[PDB]
């Protein structure tokens, strides 16, 4: 939910998960030609506009333990 963190910051909030954590950024993505395929919406969408942090990036900090948006 409510913690908007965009471009610069974006980046800032996916480095204090993934960092250690690992990285992919889903969109509504897997990656190369990927169309549309995620209820979470966008990585920017998210950060920028809704929810990002801690709990709030993990589908789209990158999602490989967890599962992980809010």
């Amino acid at each position: 939910g409510p913690e908007t963190l965009c471009g610069a910051e974006l980046v800032d909030a996916l480095q204090f998960v993934c960092g250690d954590r690992g990285f992919y950024f889903n969109k509504p993505t897997g990656y190369g030609s990927s169309s549309r395929r995620a209820p979470q919406t966008g990585i920017v969408d998210e950060c920028c506009f809704r929810s990002c942090d801690l709990r709030r990036l993990e589908m789209y900090c990158a999602p490989l333990k967890p599962a992980k948006s809010a």
